[PDB]
């Protein structure tokens, strides 16, 4: 279930932070308006980039800590504070959150693994929804 695939992710967790990373930006090419660094790259360009490592690792590692804190995939109100007033996340609006969750979705249903990915998906809206009420547009 949800909290197993927790400690999944975080037993390897600078490689699924990577791969998931990958998926959310070769699927919605667009978002990378918001990593300027990360255009024009292959997916083995970028992981040999210590920017890209590090981002997407401190990323996951973040969002594993605010699963694990849930209650049946509803995550905390201070998480979801946090997540609306940090600097790096000025200008973002609900609809980016919700694109990484649905490539999370997508990559967990096509994984071999047995990933609970309807707790991703609602775990993904349910925060959707509380960023919302954190004052995200
Ligand atoms: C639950 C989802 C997310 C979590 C837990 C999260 C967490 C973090 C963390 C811990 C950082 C600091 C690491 C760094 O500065 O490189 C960060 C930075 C950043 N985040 Fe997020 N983030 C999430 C979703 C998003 C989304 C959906 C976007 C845009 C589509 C985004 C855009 C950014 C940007 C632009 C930075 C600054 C990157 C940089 O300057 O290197 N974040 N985020």
């Amino acid at each position: 279930g949800f909290k197993q695939d927790i400690a999944t992710l975080r037993g390897d967790l600078r490689t699924y932070a990577q791969d998931i990373f990958l998926a959310f930006l070769n699927k919605f090419p667009d978002e990378k308006r918001n990593f300027k660094n990360y255009v024009g790259k292959s997916d083995q360009e970028l992981k040999s980039m210590a920017k890209f490592g590090d981002h997407t690792e401190k990323v996951f590692n973040l969002m594993m800590e605010v699963a694990d804190r849930a209650t049946d995939c509803v995550p905390l109100a201070s998480d979801a504070s946090t997540l609306v007033q940090m600097k790096q996340h000025s200008g973002l609006t609900t609809g980016n959150f919700e694109k990484l969750f649905v490539a999370l979705v997508e990559y967990m249903r096509a994984s071999g693994q047995s990933f609970d990915s309807q707790s991703w998906d609602r775990f993904g809206k349910n925060l959707v929804s509380a960023l919302s009420s954190a004052g995200m547009k």
